[PDB]
């Protein structure tokens, strides 16, 4: 068997993962109060553009690529458009 | 591109999001011990009659509109059909 | 309104779920460092081959059947293909 290690950097605590109909993977990186993704094939993440996420825990992705995120500490869901 | 707020009423340490097809957000709830799901537009949540649990904390959707939960202190899957 | 107790069994504190187009059930059975999965029908749960895994706490699965988890104790984050 194989499993890979996605490039993606400077993790901490990561909480919650999604994946799209593109193959591009969302992971709520709790420790680190911010969401990121990494395209399929790309060696780069990119941090999305959430603001005053504290704790985030979880991450959902849907058809249309609006990424929504539960802000755990703020006791809320927020939801981004793609 | 900025984010936007669910309004899920009276949420409490949010453990676990996902959405459907259509664009309904489910979204687990450790301080209530519960289930919630927001229809896509509306502004009024429905608790999903799941019982007996303990610390709901992931949640999936299938195709079928099913919900799966996992029970953290049950140590259990628990579904509930659309 | 009946919820099902899906027959899996020997989780530990599981926290993370998700559901694939088969009607496949994916759980990170956190507390034994493990992902498992339920196949329809025959209810046979088996144990994915992912190694080296501390406290998971997310999983995904793509249409391509690729299971992805955030290795939360670890770091990272792994994928393994179907």
């Amino acid at each position: 068997n194989t499993q890979t290690v996605l490039p993606f950097t400077g993790l901490n605590t990561p909480n919650g993962v999604a994946v799209d109909s593109a193959g591009t993977v969302y992971v709520t990186d709790h420790g680190n109060n911010r969401v990121v993704k990494l395209a399929a094939g790309s060696n780069t993440q990119t941090v999305l553009p959430f603001t005053g996420l504290n704790t985030p825990n979880g991450v959902a992705v849907d058809s249309a690529g609006t990424v929504y995120v539960t802000d755990h500490g703020n006791n809320r869901v927020v939801k981004l458009a793609a």
